[PDB]
């Protein structure tokens, strides 16, 4: 699996995943599984903010966390929008709102409610992806186009696949279940 993320993902994805699990004191090498989900949920977040027009999105994820914060906190002290108490992915300057992203080897519902009680806030946009062409969004709103979104989930179907094919998916799909 290891070698497996590291041919599936591009470089700067990969760095920016090692980095993330080594300041947490993970083991890329070890935890495989969350490996590969930390990747694929950063490629995710920039598909979906390449999905705008070119200004729309201020980009949270995969920046050093002190960085992350104190960009969080221009926006909210430029909008007027609430502080989240957690990092959020992106911030939509069109709607005026954080998104928070989520990729879920579970039910979409599922993962929805978990991070929705978790965040407790009524501001912050979420919407999640499935490796089963499944998204839930809150009130319904995608945000993006249909065309940006389909990409997005036809990526994670081609890595559930691709996985499959190698048989570490059983282990991939389980293992958020086992956290
Ligand atoms: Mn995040
Ligand atoms: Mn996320």
């Amino acid at each position: 699996m290891e070698d497996f993320v590291r041919q599936c993902f591009n470089p700067m994805i990969v760095e920016l995943a090692e980095k993330a699990m080594k300041e947490y004191g993970e083991d890329p090498k070890i935890e495989t599984n969350k490996f590969a989900a930390i990747c694929t949920h950063l490629e995710v977040c920039f598909m979906y903010s390449d999905g705008g027009s070119k200004h729309r999105f201020e980009i949270i994820e995969g920046r050093d966390r002190t960085m992350a914060w104190t960009v969080v906190n221009s926006i909210c002290n430029t909008t007027g929008v609430e502080k989240p108490k957690f990092l959020p992915d992106l911030y939509d300057y069109k709607e005026n709102r954080f998104i928070e992203i989520g990729v879920t080897r579970r039910e979409v519902h599922t993962y929805y409610l978990e991070k929705a009680n978790k965040i407790k806030s009524e501001e912050t946009h979420i919407h999640i992806f499935s490796f089963t062409g499944e998204e839930m969004a809150t009130k319904a709103d995608y945000t993006l186009d249909e065309e940006s979104r389909a990409r997005i989930k036809t990526r994670l179907f081609t890595i559930r696949q691709e996985m499959a094919s190698r048989g570490l998916w059983d282990s991939f799909r389980q293992s958020e279940r086992a956290a």
